[PDB]
DNA sequence: AACTATTTATAAG
DNA sequence: TCTTATAAATAGT
């Protein structure tokens, strides 16, 4: 945008709610769009900062945590640091 | 890119092996600022056409679904469909 | 495994 | 492998 920003928490309790609801939408296209071109099943989970629920599923949402929970190989199973150290890398 | 894209199954099992490789990552990038921009919790989950699985937690992963599982009140709970609706709206 | 032709999202071959 | 001014993702070569 207007402006490059800082990964870090908004301070700002209204651009922090603003946002959130912005990129939360970009995220569920994305998802969205991922799920279709590549016939995958995808589930999307938030919980904002007062603990409120938001979800995105492709399909069937129960569906998908059901399969997950059956899942027995490891997997790639990213998390914010192992994302993080990733981005640095380059 | 280069070129504009249709949302729609890439028929190449190549590209799409390549492109889901690639957005993923997108994915997976934005879920990881969003959630630390935001202060919100954020679980991913990703099966490919070929049932394998791919996810991502800002945090806790299981500690996220299981949260999920918990939760008892109405929320907003998109899907593929809600979302080609929101998007036609504009 | 790069590259790259205001940064589609988002902050003020 | 809500409006632009700008950053950040990415299709394709």
């Amino acid at each position: 945008g207007r402006k490059k920003i800082q990964i870090t928490r908004i301070m700002d309790e209204r651009n922090r709610q603003v946002t959130f609801t912005k990129r939360k939408f970009g995220l569920m296209k994305k998802a969205y769009e991922l799920s279709v071109l590549c016939d995958c099943e995808i589930a999307l989970i938030i919980f904002n900062s007062s603990n409120k629920l938001f979800q995105y599923a492709s399909t069937d949402m129960d569906k998908v945590l059901l399969k997950y929970t059956e899942y027995n190989e490891p997997h790639e199973s990213r998390t914010n640091s192992d994302i993080v150290e990733a981005l640095n890398k380059k």
